[PDB]
């Protein structure tokens, strides 16, 4: 897949991207001289964990175009911006590794956090690697960077191997943390990046990111390997945390620069922990909106009290015996059969485990649109549109344009697995139904 | 409800009819001076037994028009003909009581048995009640009938009560077999028939039905009350059986003329027994056609042998554990998931008892039309048409005009109870599907 | 008269109904095993009282069709729905007696109260007939109900007799409140209902309506006979009133189940009271609504206060000299010409007596849409639609879709009697106009 | 080149494919973890042999997109379907290697063989990979398969190395059959497939295809290496051939899994043999079909026998002097002018060499549709449709919808080279004509 970010000469600039999974969007920004593919260990864990995963290759790397222009953090941040806006990502998590942490700071700083839920910095450049009279801490003098440039220009090919020696602590980590062949692929990935980008990248490393830091307004994670040869933990990791006290700080004991590949297990653990805090927070707000809509159709009373606890407890994660819950609903005197079907649907959808329970006749009968062909016809039409929706509100908005009979029939269609939509879109459907019924 | 059979003066002649239930059509032809309503005991048992029940009131009686014309068995038979043809009854059972047995003989005799599966004669007129030199047996001389006519013309109202005394053996049966109030209603029903019809009916009683008898080509039942004052068993019941040896003969020990109301339990028993022989015979032919279609999609082999026994055993009525059957199908190596869904559907439909088993996920998934909205759209369209069908072939014919995806989706729709059709129509749907698949 | 509600085999299902009188529509829903004719004592008082009276026979009873299907409250509710929609009843009063009270709760609960002004429950089933471990209230265990079914099978005819005495407390009430002849007619009516219907009705009695009750937003009346054997007052009457405290309650001291025929005087009094009170209750609220809209276009001041004081007085019924009122408006410095036209219109419409006065020149000139043909064209179009609406809000909603010029012209059209609409539809028209003008 | 098969989040899924050569279409479906490029030894022989060659990369491999969805044989079958339908392949040969043999069985089983002439299975998965109590045949228990998955997670890179040796029997085959460089390329190809794809592929290996096998109606080839570690020949190879006895079987003595690159000579021989044999097999059957249609219009006689003897001889390949044949036809007393035109056309079409002869005047005159513009108009319309059909029956079916005049004119159009269609489509045209004429 490609996203066009600009034009050079007669040929556009295209950034290779792959997007995976469903759920809260997590964008991974790779390090030098690798590509989106370097995050495979991170990607597999995020997919299992239930998160949308977006990866892209920075201009000059992996499968993106190889212009001879735009090697700067402003351009790189603008490249990121185009990706975000192209995909209309909201409530996204931005995770940068090495060079990628420069993108995360600069984007947040310049563009703001409206689409952004949280950020994570792994093996960070921050704050400022250039060692200057104004700031003593920065790791190396300018002469040192000038050094690398010269080395890459002399030989990209030997140079990648040299970076690998530094990058992975191969004397320490070979044959242990990772196989050599896996390492060999990384050289192949680097050899595959543009010749111009290879020599121009090292000049972006000593960008001063100190100004950007005060901007971050969203929860952050800082993660560094204490055995980091490439980016000394003290110069950046020690310093950055002091600049952003609030963000949780994790140190990976004796991890080299290449923690994710060498130390993917430690990285995933640390990252998923930090992400879980931001994920569960908006997960609850998803549950809460659903609950008000669901409660709106129930008559006020003690039963409405019992139901609310069930909505809240399963929502909070207490795995309940759906079989027990369903029998209770089924036998409740107060509820209308329609109401019981809606609740029946909600519970099976939200309960942690269905425990292989067969669908319930009381629900199938309640959500069948009176077996009316016109209701069913419209329900099938709605379903088609819902398959294209990805948010709760978009789903709820389109659903409200349908009659209650058609909405109930659509719910039965999903309930019975004759069709499938994402969870949040299903919530929007049942909420539009509740809204229509309550309004009656 | 009315069916127009003719014209008198400026006003048409309309026969009041009510049709009930679903299944093999059973037409009940009442006796004098009552209406279709007199068969309530017969009707309730036939409805529970699962038979379509058609009743109508003979011209001049109950709620039909009261012309001053057409009191003959040719007209009455032609009236019956119009009803049969109006409703397009096929494989019908004709049951006549008293006067109604004249309709059954004359219709069969003149029109043939193409729409007719079996006949039943209760408290029959047959063969010939007129006592003549040519036939000694006939119960009374002409002078006797002439008698009744004269009596009805003098007083319809007293006369009905007199008929009731004879009709029910009230000295024997009052306060025992039936309450007086129920008897009182019968007088009300009679008082409600036309004045002209009341006096003209008795003249049709000594119609010679001997010629008609040789025509009957369908299984018959003859049932008579040995305490029949109104139609002496020997003159008609004894004689008729000799004329039609083949038909089963049942004698209701000490039952009066009004066996059905007085003796509804004995009547129902006897009638349902005779009907069961004719019902089960075409019931099997319904199962057999379904089986060939179902078998046509299974690969030839030992499995196809195991499946056939299941089709045949459940079809023959051996209540099988559907849960056991379904698990077996589910775990069968040979069957395609589609094939297993079709069989899954067939078995749940034909098994005597489902034993409150939840619908199966393997079947729901197999019959979901790939969750495709166009398949579902067409399936809903087919369903609408199928709701209007009442036969296996009509259903199968319309179904074959739909694609396999739409047919499978329609089956899932019925399977999941999102819609409902009659059993034979559902068989036509699954058979059209098998036919389409086999042809592929 | 008949209204078709469905199809049974080859026949339709038709409900016999009667339309009488003019005025606010009152629909009477009879009890078992009687028909719309059983309300004759109530119907006569209502006609005298000036209320349109709609009666119908439930399927299986009196002169309606006698299918062998549809005997459930959902079916009963839907049958009622068809009647309401067929006749386009708005601001209707629904009165149910015994079984009929199940229809009232069901119709209100499922379909809402848009066509409904008030409900009345006489000798009510609710909330629950059944006696279960969950509920103290229920009158009897299931087995007795099953037995009543059983009694019908043995004797519909004979059964009616025992049922009538309990229904009327004949030992207490014969020869005083109720004549033998009156009772005889009731038996005849019952004997005339469908045989299938009589045995299927008793199964609908223990339907659970408790969930249903919370639904109603329209003033209700609960009326029960303290001597009612058929539906024990305390078991149902005490229970229902507790479930719906707001609705007015009347206990008829020592009245049996069959109270209205025996106790027609008490019934009429209670019913006519409830109707007159609920009517004036909605008239006053309706009047208040009109005043805010009318006042919204007037400038704050003494004149506005006068309109406020004057409106309120005529609204409260103080017959004012319209001639004096009109001259005052006409000569008001504060009043806009359009306001005088609007106020002029309002006053002539609401004043008790116009005293044969004349349409004001200013109103004629103020409400002429500037004599513009397009305004007049749209006003005629609006008028057509308004003739179809009996509700203040329906009228106001459709009116707001028209321009002010067209609305003013429409008002002139009504003012000048070139067209006619109900009063509350005329109020909606003048209110839409005020709303449009105020918004400008 | 790419073919889009679906959508994943914001991106489409594109399958990289290659189209080469001309002639009968042969589609090659690669094995894990390689790409369409792995068939290079086979592709070259086929091009020399004169067969169009279609290769594509399964999603997640070589140059196709790398979604995180769709890795199941139903998905694989549907991906293949899109390719076939996109290119409008007819009379195609499907050749699968390892994983690719799952596609061949799945496509044939679900979609049928309408576009398919023959199938070939090399180093096949089928019937069942899994070892279960039900089946002796399965190679391994589930846990080992789960473990292989586990290996991929630990090292995709390092994993490929061990896998390659088993795949190629490198201890046996290195430096002889297979070069180190060739092996290195294979590792590079695998390292290039999607990270998600590598771990998800092994789960599709134990798919059960036994039910699937019964489906095929098209000649098959089964080819296995007796030294194949990856897919034990006896466990799968012995089992599959027993399941499909009719299909030709070849065992490659001591060939590993990776046989074609090592054993390209044996592979080419076997494949080119199967292709040439299956082609002549369908040519002969096709030839026989043409003869019955052609003979159907001739009068019984010596001339008919000559057409029968002559047709058969040219059909069998005896190159006859068309000039001599044409003069004979031309001068035949028995032959109709139309028959000479039809036979004339058939002979020039089927004779091995036309020897630069000329279109017959009689054929030109016999096949001119009487020079009628409407015939010619329809013939041009038919021609357009025929250009789209590569199948004798598809051509014959569409042709039969045209009148004889139009059909004869169309034949003249082709005869005269004013238009061109395939040979088997031309046969369908002349056969539809014969059918129409014979029916007259």
């Amino acid at each position: 897949p490609f996203i066009t970010v600009g034009q050079e000469n007669s040929t556009s600039i295209d950034l290779y991207y792959e997007d995976h999974g469903t759920g809260t969007p997590v964008v991974l920004i790779h390090g030098f001289p690798l590509s989106g593919h370097s995050w495979e260990r991170q990607s597999a864990a995020l997919l299992d964990a239930g998160y949308r995963v977006i990866t892209y290759d920075r201009r000059g790397f992996g499968q993106s175009s190889q212009p001879t222009t735009g090697y700067d953090y402003d351009t790189f941040a603008a490249d990121l911006n185009t990706v975000l806006e192209t995909l209309d990502l909201q409530d996204a998590v931005l995770v940068g590794f090495s060079m990628g942490t420069g993108e995360v700071a600069r984007y947040v700083s310049s563009y703001g956090t409206a689409r952004i839920a949280a950020v994570a910095f792994l093996a960070s450049l921050e704050p400022f690697l250039l060692k200057t009279d104004d700031n003593p801490d920065g790791a190396a003098p300018q002469e040192f960077f000038d050094g690398i440039v010269a080395a890459v220009k002399a030989d990209r090919y030997a140079f990648y191997t040299g970076f690998f020696n530094d990058f992975y602590n191969l004397d320490e980590n070979l044959g242990t943390r990772i196989s050599e062949e896996a390492v060999r692929n990384s050289w192949n990935t680097a050899a595959s990046g543009g010749f111009f980008a290879a020599a121009a990248a090292p000049t972006t490393w000593y960008t001063d990111f100190r100004a950007d830091i005060p901007r971050i307004d969203v929860p952050a994670l800082i993660l560094h390997g204490t055995g980091d040869r490439t980016l000394p933990i003290e110069n950046t990791a020690r310093v950055f945390h002091k600049a952003l006290p609030s963000a949780e700080y994790v140190e990976v004991e004796g991890a080299p620069h290449g923690l994710l590949w060498t130390h993917a297990e430690e990285v995933n653990t640390a990252l998923l922990a930090f992400l879980a805090k931001a994920q569960e927070a908006q997960k609850q707000k998803l549950l809460t909106e659903v609950e008000t809509y669901v409660l709106s159709i129930i008559p006020s009373g003690p039963l409405k009290a019992e139901i609310a606890q069930r909505l809240e407890d399963v929502f909070a994660g207490k795995n309940t015996d759906l079989e027990v819950l369903m029998e209770w609903l089924k036998t409740r005197p107060i509820l209308s059969p329609l109401t019981k079907g809606i609740l029946g649907f909600v519970f099976t959808l939200t309960v942690p485990s269905e425990r292989g329970l067969q669908r319930r006749r009381f629900v199938q009968n309640a959500l069948n649109g009176n077996g009316d062909p016109n209701n069913m016809d419209k329900a099938v039409k709605l379903y088609r549109k819902l398959k294209r929706e990805i948010t709760f509100h978009g789903a709820k908005e389109i659903s409200l344009s349908y009659s209650a009979g058609a909405l109930a029939s659509c719910m039965g269609l999903i309930y019975n697995r004759m069709g499938a939509v994402t969870t949040e879109v299903a919530f929007g459907l049942v909420c539009a139904t509740c809204e229509q019924i309550a309004d009656s």
